[PDB]
């Protein structure tokens, strides 16, 4: 028996949910995670400059009780991966330890530790609607932070009839939302089809039958053709939710980060899609004191993002990780400067955020029911992300993977209030 703690990341969390699958032979059976367990598994993050923390941190709220339970623990995940011989040398008292491969922990979690460098079904290890499919790891993307590059291996992704058939099953055992994981999801294809089979992808998964979400993260700007834009804008089952990172927002930081295209053939193309559908949500990430940024470079990204208007945004301080080709970078900038702008930036879109979330008052958008809590009722609406972005509360009745039409009333704290229409 054993029990999986998830954490990191969807990617992270996908391969749990397919691993958990796995050990249903080896494994005879998985212990609801009630702490009740035989053998332990913790999947870690490695690279986020936090998860980082939240990982080991997390390791200990299971080592600190370990002679509480008795459970062989293990530390699985990326965190282990690039950090085997500092973790091991610190943290002894672990029986085991992995980081990438799924084909082991079948004839290797059941003892012995790894890390050197087919179809399988899947089991959800809690009461969700939603699941995430991985179509694809690694990235062979310019990317000069990133040192997945290799890290986590080359750029392998899955064929349309796998994804196909995994997303199918899902769908019958009671799924509501799909949702499409990986490094880059602009670079599916690629490495199989000899060409970006994003779009073909979509429009297949567009085709099954039965009403459901299907959401795509981790677009890469460089590469998000708009083959791809008129794709997840023409499918009527494709959330129009585009999670593009752009990391920056200066034509002299970009050229540096390894991007092709710059601040303003960006904004050509976020804008773009927001006047084929002005309630489109653009979600993107940021990194402040990026090796060679200077006081214009932060001013020229401001007013990048209160120019643009994303409707989700997050910040996060440079961490150059050793082999990156940032890190060789010259001359950085005091982690307390860039502090400084990862908080004011933050401030900044704080109010965008509102602004963006003031004009779907009055609207109805889909809703997806996920909890009853009394009359009351949790879920999400095809804008919000799982546990990433915000929540929103309904007053009405319902069962948790239901689609309602709510209409939103009031907000803020990046919550929204809302009752549903249309009623029996």
């Amino acid at each position: 028996r054993v029990g999986i703690k998830v954490l990191g990341c969807p990617k992270n969390e996908a391969d749990c949910e397919v691993l958990a699958g796995v050990l249903r032979e080896g494994g005879h059976e998985i212990v609801f995670d009630v702490k009740d367990a035989d053998v332990v598994v913790l999947d870690t993050c490695a690279f986020i400059e936090d998860a980082k923390r939240e990982s080991i941190d997390e390791i200990f709220s299971f080592v600190d009780a370990k002679d509480q339970y008795g459970y062989k623990l293990v530390v699985k995940g990326c965190l282990v991966q690039r950090y085997y011989e500092e973790l091991k040398k610190e943290i002894p008292e672990v029986d085991q330890w992995i980081g990438v491969a799924d084909p082991e922990e079948i004839a290797n979690a059941i003892e012995t530790d790894l890390v050197p460098d087919r179809y399988r079904k899947r089991i959800d290890l809690e009461e969700r609607p939603y699941a995430y499919v991985k179509i694809s790891d690694g990235c062979d993307r310019g990317c000069t932070f990133c040192s997945i590059p290799s890290f986590k291996g080359s750029l392998r992704s899955r064929s349309i009839e796998d994804i196909t058939r995994e997303v199918e099953d899902l769908l019958k055992e009671g799924k509501k939302e799909i949702i499409l994981v990986a490094q880059d999801t602009t670079s599916y294809g690629i490495d199989l089809y000899r060409k970006q089979a994003l779009p073909d992808l979509l429009r297949r998964l567009n085709s099954l039958n039965g009403e459901f979400w299907i959401r795509v993260m981790y677009l890469h700007p460089d590469h998000l053709t708009e083959e791809i834009i008129s794709a997840m804008l023409e499918l009527d089952k494709v959330v129009k939710y585009f999670d593009v990172p752009v990391q920056h927002g200066s034509d002299k930081i970009l050229k540096l980060m390894g991007r092709t295209k710059s601040s303003e053939e960006l904004k050509k193309m976020l804008s773009s899609i927001r006047e084929r559908f002005p309630d489109a949500v653009l979600r993107t990430s940021i990194i402040v004191g990026f090796p060679g940024e200077t006081e214009e470079d932060f001013e020229e990204l401001k007013q990048f993002v209160e120019e643009i208007q994303f409707d989700k945004l997050g910040a996060f301080v440079y961490s150059d990780e050793e082999g990156t080709v940032a890190f060789n970078l010259k001359e950085k900038v005091d982690p307390e400067m860039a502090k400084r702008r990862q908080e004011e930036l933050l401030l900044l879109q704080a109010e965008i955020s509102n602004s963006r979330l003031d004009r779907f008052v009055g609207k109805k958008l889909k809703f997806l029911v996920e909890g009853k809590e009394g009359k009351f009722l949790v879920g999400r609406t095809w804008t919000e992300a799982p546990e990433v972005d915000g929540v929103v509360f309904v007053r009405g009745k319902g069962k948790i993977g239901d689609f309602l039409e709510v209409v939103i009333k009031e907000h803020d704290e990046y919550d929204m209030w809302g009752s549903v229409i249309l009623e029996h």
